[PDB]
DNA sequence: CGTTTAAGCGGTTGCTAGAGCTGTCTACGACCAATTGAGCGGCCTCGGCACCGGGATTCTCCAGGGCGGCCGCGAAAAGGG
């Protein structure tokens, strides 16, 4: 995730694109949450019905 | 300890049960008065068990009749002087 994890202070990210599911989502809200996303690409939408 | 499997969580999709609210009304139960008949106590009487007097029935005992054994006793046959 972090281009310095090893810091202490605000990390910046080092990836461009995360791929995920809905489980992950639910499972790992807090830990994704806080991420300052520019764009978001939601598949089966249906789902989000 | 290795492996499988089913619990846990999230999700669909419609209908129905049930809680809550508002409204109406009707049968049902509280209430009251008059009444009376079912419950509690006593009083009287019979069914059955028991007590007492009287009469019929069977078992035990005392006495009479007959028979056996003794007690010397006494008439009689045989021996002796």
């Amino acid at each position: 995730f972090y281009t310095n994890p090893r810091a202490k202070g605000k990390k910046t990210m080092k990836f461009n694109v995360l791929l995920t599911t809905y489980e992950y989502i639910l499972k790992d809200r807090a830990e994704l949450g806080s991420i300052k996303w520019q764009f978001m690409a939601v598949d089966e939408a249906h789902r989000l019905k």
